[PDB]
RNA sequence: UUUUGCGGUUGUCCGACCGGGCAGUGCCGCGAAGCUACCAUCUGCUGGAUAAUGGCUGAACGCCUCUAAGUCAGAAUCCAU
């Protein structure tokens, strides 16, 4: 079965502008500007009301229609990141060896870099470089916590995933050795 | 080891000495050059794409989900240097 029409709508709040050209979505607001190339999906964009973007697929199958809500959610995520931002909080956990974390912004590039030392008591220092536009800081509110903030949820979550994956225990009972850096809270910078 | 280079030495022959011949390299010691020995010495690189897996975002399926669109990492693998 091919559905004649599949429709979805995105409301755009008053403080931001959205431009779609050749399926390249650009969202600009108070916190900055984001871009996303959606040319790999056959979707029809339009303006259905004063501040509502309609996106539809015509004569699509189940596989094609499954991407409509994905595109909506992605563009909505871009909008909320542009307006309120995204903030991930990670917690260090360990049994015996305190995990040492040092974060600094590069001079020659705008990216932040995080070095992890004393993981499970081994001498190798593991260095992970954040995606551009993502800021990392040591939490001043409470101990053993990292704060990653940014405009793009994809970049923020990918940097957090990189930090989480770089700290793994090998050839051990993972049910017993729980040491690592794990994302604890996902939210927005504002409110 | 035919450098038949030097020395020693058996038998025989050149009358003796000296210096040599022959015994298909007489035999023995040392023996440079050349060849040669994990029997000696020197030297043997890092980029990309991935598989299994671990993930991000995220529908299908108002929830979920590494997957369906997209995407990160990743093997003595594969393709290059
Ligand atoms: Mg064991
Ligand atoms: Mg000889
Ligand atoms: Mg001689
Ligand atoms: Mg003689
Ligand atoms: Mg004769
Ligand atoms: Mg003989
Ligand atoms: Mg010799
Ligand atoms: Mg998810
Ligand atoms: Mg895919």
């Amino acid at each position: 079965m091919r559905y004649i029409h599949s429709e979805e709508t995105i409301p755009v709040p008053e403080n931001l502008k959205v431009s779609i050209k050749s399926r390249l979505v650009t969202v600009e607001g108070p916190r900055g500007k984001l871009q996303k190339d959606l040319s790999h999906i056959a979707v029809n964009f339009s303006v259905v009301k004063k501040g509502v973007i309609g996106l539809e697929i015509h004569h699509g199958s189940r596989k094609d229609v499954a991407a409509l809500r994905t595109v909506r959610t992605i563009i909505n995520n871009m909008i909320i990141g542009v307006t309120k931002g995204f903030k991930y909080k990670m917690r260090y956990v360990y049994a015996h060896f305190p995990i040492n974390v040092n974060v600094e912004k590069n001079a020659e590039t705008g990216c932040y870099e995080v070095e992890i030392r004393n993981f499970i008591g081994e001498k190798i220092v593991r260095k992970v470089v954040m995606a551009p536009g993502v800021e990392v800081e040591i939490s001043k509110a409470q101990k053993d916590e990292l704060i990653l903030s940014g405009n793009s949820l994809e970049a923020v979550s990918q940097s957090a995933a990189d930090i989480q994956q770089i700290c793994k225990v090998r050839n051990k009972d993972i049910r017993k050795f729980l040491d690592g850096i794990y994302v604890s809270e996902k939210g927005n910078i504002v409110e």
